[PDB]
């Protein structure tokens, strides 16, 4: 297991523009086009993210490299953020792939206003940090995937994903 398989399973793979959890026409594996409620704006952020004319549908092949894209400006939002980086630093491989699903799905942002989590991750306080993260929207939003994000960072496994 790794970060595309676990971000692949918690997003799925979609290739026609679709409405996410929040309502936003998002396509591929969680690619968010625009939070604007037309489709036209959202056909027009896919054209120009692929440089092509597509009627609103791409191939496997460009949800994947739309996927690869994502996965890498994650990790790089976290190496530039003051917050984040040490927090990322400071984990095992495991839990750092929770931290990346955290980002892409959340935003840098969002993930570094969890101030006391992440402090609770930096001192390896697990079960601390587990219970602290459930006390969120996030949480309530989506339960399942917040579960199994929350999981990973309390144990270190992929047992959530298996
Ligand atoms: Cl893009
Ligand atoms: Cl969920």
């Amino acid at each position: 297991m790794n970060i595309f398989e676990m971000l692949r399973i918690d997003e799925g793979l979609r290739l026609k523009i679709y409405k996410d959890t929040e309502g936003y026409y998002t396509i591929g594996i969680g690619h968010l086009l625009t939070k604007s409620p037309s489709l036209n704006a959202a056909k027009s952020e896919l054209d120009k993210a692929i440089g092509r004319n597509t009627n609103g549908v791409i191939t496997k092949d460009e949800a994947e490299k739309l996927f690869n894209q994502d996965v890498d400006a994650a990790v790089r939002g976290i190496l530039r953020n003051a917050k984040l980086k040490p927090v990322y630093d400071s984990l095992d491989a495991v839990r750092r792939a929770a931290l990346i699903n955290m980002v892409f799905q959340l935003g840098e942002t969002g993930v570094a206003g969890f101030t006391n989590s992440l402090r609770m991750l930096q001192q390896k306080r697990w079960d601390e940090a587990a219970v602290n993260l459930a006390k969120s929207r996030w949480y309530n939003q989506t339960p399942n995937r917040a579960k199994r994000v929350i999981t990973t960072f309390r144990t270190g496994t992929w047992d959530a994903y298996k």
